[PDB]
């Protein structure tokens, strides 16, 4: 007994596995934290891989690094397929930890409460925000995705504005924006998905390379971190209680 989540955003037999675990220190007065695994390719059917992922054992250790507090993660496993998966890696503690409550330099076992597997396109079909940085040397506008959630327990609405890219826009194009916010673009934002990875991960399907999507490989998935906006939240609480209700955008003059 453990909740499991499988999101197949790609139909390929081969896919990029984006795996996030919500865990609880094995202890009285336990720390609660969320771990995401560095992305890895697999060809095992998703509904089968999730059974293997669910059966691993996880240990963490809080350490100090030039970046601040980090979490060393170790994953134990008897499943042959998970030779494919990183078993030692480090993640930022501020996003990972809810809380207190974890000691430094003590390897700590954690009980798995939930495991989420999202299937994305192959790594050569994934575009990041960093990928698009420096593509425009003199941009005039920033493009922001406004990710709207409902907290299902409180009924409160939450909007997380996340940076996508900066572009240059011709004066002529400002009057309707139809050459920037193309039909392709607007549809891609409206139908964008938010999945449990890196805290939360926005995934935009890039159907064209015109306007707002210039210099992106067509049919790539453009992936965007929201974890940096969730440092003060419990990720498990978020992935359980924040329902993604819409995605809007703003094209803001740089100022």
């Amino acid at each position: 007994e453990m909740e499991t989540y499988v999101n197949k955003l790609h139909e390929g037999s081969t896919y990029t596995a984006a795996v996030q675990y919500n865990v609880l220190e094995k202890d009285d007065d336990p720390a609660s934290l969320t771990i995401w695994v560095p992305m890895f390719q697999s060809s095992m059917p998703a509904d089968l891989l999730i059974k293997e992922l669910a059966n691993v054992n996880i240990l963490v250790k809080q350490i100090s690094t030039p970046k601040g507090p980090s979490l060393r993660v170790m994953i134990n496993s008897r499943s042959a397929v998970l030779a494919q998966m990183p078993s030692k890696f480090t993640i930022c503690a501020n996003v990972s930890l809810d809380d207190s409550k974890l000691a430094y330099d003590v390897t700590t076992p954690c009980e798995i409460k939930a495991c989420s597997l999202t299937c994305l396109k192959s790594k050569n079909m994934l575009t990041t925000v960093k990928d698009l940085t420096m593509k425009t040397l003199n941009p005039t506008h920033d493009i922001i995705a406004l990710c709207e959630f409902e907290n299902i327990v409180t009924s409160k609405k939450v909007i997380i504005p996340t940076y996508l890219r900066s572009i240059s826009v011709r004066n002529k194009d400002l009057n309707t924006l139809e050459n920037i916010t193309t039909t392709e673009f607007k549809n891609a934002i409206t139908n964008a998905k938010i999945i449990p990875y890196s805290g939360l991960l926005l995934v935009i399907t890039v159907t064209d390379n015109k306007g707002a999507f210039k210099y992106i490989k067509p049919q790539s998935q453009f992936i965007v971190d929201l974890g940096a906006y969730l440092e003060k939240e419990s990720i498990y609480y978020v992935t359980t209680n924040w329902k993604h209700t819409a995605t809007r955008f703003a094209i803001k003059p740089m100022e």
